[PDB]
């Protein structure tokens, strides 16, 4: 049944995260900050993700007071982050009371909409923060993470969808981080979930292969409620399509979201400026990136695994690295390739390659996926290399933070002490700077001595 | 609904996508050595042709246009050579005679070339015909152009009228082209659907992504029963350019649509010209993303650009806003001809013109007139009494093809350039013809690249 398509603007999170390494400063933000509010949008991302780590580690700007002065800025359209659940935006699974507290202090410093999600698609470490946003008052949107996979199929996909409509939530996101989710399966997918699921849905498509702007129009086809889409000037490429041509493509149909094109330019043009700015930061690619068409290797991870493969020298066993990727995926259980899981698949491939033996030579991180640290892998991973790890001790199948004892009160003792030791002023809510030694450690401690 | 099959697929990564993305850059030398695994690809049409590179060929690069053409069908020998026609103008600057218009199509043809997508700028018909009739003749494919646009008069019968027309002349398929980017994909639906039910003839898009639209238009129109799309090798694509060749096929693989092309060998020519695009960054525009400008009434990038050139020029550019609403006002009582290159910068420049004189029609321009008098053919309404009137003397206009009162050039061109190329001690190509054609087309500039080459 066709309806207005919602819409959510990107350009203040994952547009900059993804065109120009998450450098977009606040003072770029606020002065186009009205004329963002007026037009419309369903929802405005614009916290969480890596803009935190880039806050504190490259800006000078402390996040949640980031957060009051987007929130004062704009009162009319509800802001949205993007939460990697259990680990909030941080390194490792944390204690449930660090979630708990985490949600509430983003509630209070102006937060809306969370869109909570799991590399793995283990909806255990989905529950926790979106059991808090719901308490919160606030809008619980649990996400799948898009993979292609022998072991993921429309069984799968309606099933995990269904346990997150099981626990509440207010919507759920389908989010393809690589671009590799075509159009035409989306439009299977997206029809799919809309027989068997009673949510509603939101997709998140990314443009580095090409595929995204067809992808978000047959999906709206198939009746998905919204989209995320970014301002034109600060769209394609490692990012999204543009808003504009969405919004014209609506223009007259049934889906028509109502969105000003002029309105929406002027924002644009704005944008087109301020982007220049941040040339430096650009990747270097032009149009889509075929690469990732061939075996769904995300352009981020083959970066990554490249760059690994120039400094032991040797960038000739790239082919061998690229053919050991599929290998090493499916002895993980065929994981997501998707942050933070694709980096060690890639690195793990990597010296599985140059060191000429399979699996000589195993990273900390592939351990702890083998032995049910991070989560339930879609498919069992493999026996003969888990054991070798394990030599003779059990796996975790339970939720890992079922194992984990409350950090909170802990942590609040070592930081408002050492603060004072090292003569360093805490927050009108001390909290929040608690928080963020929680999730960044040292790298926090410095910003915090610097502030 | 028209009947599911296999699309077929146009590569325009050696004309259009460089002509597009970097100044019509792209040097020989750099085609030949992935011109081979361009040629086993499966290509419906490989366009490497005509539009702005002979242009380029001589008057920046030192390659004989020519010559190319020779080297690209000796290196791909297994794909249809496509190229871009403007109908009677050739690839030249003004209307020619018929008889050069033959000449150069059989010349086109003698040197490898294939397929031949005429156009008109104002979809007059009749400029087309010779050089259709000729491609014909030849034995070579007649793709008939319609340029699209949006106006108060243009509609489904009025472009199915068209359609017909051209059907009329026996054209082998007729192309659809946004050179703009502003055809929505639910325009091209409507289109399409009602091309492929009216007319009898294969249909062919052309859809740049200039605006953000083209990659879902090529979609929509493809579900609407389109034959066939024209797309850029991916690391050519985007922006000014057209969709990505690998992202359609990718799109495609296992639908009724399936083309049937290898990804992991498009990969590897795709790989071949990022490499190859990182030495014209000389030449790259500034445009990041889409733009959405052309999205708020349809003024194509290249005519704004132009706009805002002359804007500054003058001054000043804060009267942007008045020659922009002046532009919908000169488009009506130019007779809504469409906004396609090379008659934007004429309505363009009239616009910029009334504003900063502050007198509507103070100044007409020589092209104004042209337009008006009916020297470049139909406009798609008729255009503003008494302004027409005005311009005559008053005459009364012309209203027939305008190369039946052009006398015929190719004797007397032929022995200009001989007498001229061997008192100037220039010598010619083995078929001597070619340059003649050079000359005729280009005047000055063929000449000191010829004395050069
Ligand atoms: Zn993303
Ligand atoms: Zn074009």
């Amino acid at each position: 049944a066709i309806k207005r398509v919602g819409v959510t603007d990107v350009v203040l999170r994952d547009a900059h995260q993804s065109l120009f390494a998450t450098r977009l400063r606040i003072d770029d933000m606020l002065p186009i900050a009205q004329q963002l509010d007026q037009i419309g949008y369903w929802s405005l991302e614009c916290w969480g993700g890596a803009t935190f780590d880039s806050c504190i580690r490259f800006l000078g700007e402390d996040p949640w007071q980031r957060l009051r002065l987007l929130k004062q800025a704009m009162p009319n359209t509800p802001l949205q982050m993007l939460l990697r659940g259990q680990n909030l935006l941080g390194y490792r699974h944390y204690a449930d009371d660090v979630v708990d507290t985490f949600v509430e202090r983003a509630v209070k410093n102006g937060m809306d909409v969370f869109r909570v999600f799991d590399a793995m698609n283990d909806v255990r470490n989905m529950q926790q923060a979106l059991q808090a946003v719901k308490k919160m008052g606030a809008h619980a949107q649990g996400t799948l993470c898009y993979t292609t996979s022998p072991v993921h199929n429309l069984q799968t996909w309606v099933d995990v969808a269904q346990q997150l409509a099981e626990l509440g939530v207010d919507s759920i996101a389908l989010k393809d981080m690589a671009g590799i989710l075509t159009p035409y399966a989306a439009e299977e997918l997206v029809s799919t979930l809309k027989k068997q699921v009673d949510v509603e849905l939101h997709l998140h498509c990314h443009s580095t292969a090409g595929l995204a702007d067809m992808t978000l129009l047959k999906a709206i086809e198939a009746g998905v409620d919204r989209v995320d889409t970014a301002i034109s000037s600060m769209s394609g490429t490692y990012g999204h399509p543009a808003t504009e041509s969405l919004v014209a493509t609506l223009q007259g149909t049934g889906y028509d979201t109502g969105l000003d094109i002029a309105k929406l330019e002027q924002i644009a043009a704005y944008f087109r400026d301020v982007r220049k700015k941040y040339h430096a930061f650009e990747g270097m690619m032009k149009g889509s990136d075929a690469r990732i068409l061939v075996a769904q290797v995300p352009g981020g991870m083959l970066t990554n695994m490249e760059s690994q493969l120039k400094q032991q020298n040797a960038l000739d066993k790239l082919d061998l690295v690229l053919e050991e990727i599929p290998r090493v995926r499916e002895e993980l259980g065929f994981l997501p390739l998707v942050t933070p899981t694709s980096q060690i698949v890639g690195t793990q491939a990597v010296i599985n390659v140059v060191l000429g033996e399979r699996y000589k030579t195993i990273t900390k991180e592939t351990s702890g996926v083998l032995k049910g640290e991070y989560g339930k892998t879609p498919a069992p991973v493999n026996t003969e290399l888990q054991a070798r790890v394990l030599a003779g001790a059990e796996a975790i199948t339970c939720r890992p933070a079922d194992l984990i004892a409350a950090e909170m009160p802990t942590l609040q003792d070592r930081v408002l002490q050492q603060a004072k030791e090292q003569h360093i002023t805490l927050a009108e809510n001390a909290i929040d700077d608690v928080l963020t030694i929680a999730l960044f450690d040292q790298v926090g401690w410095k910003f915090l001595a610097n502030r």
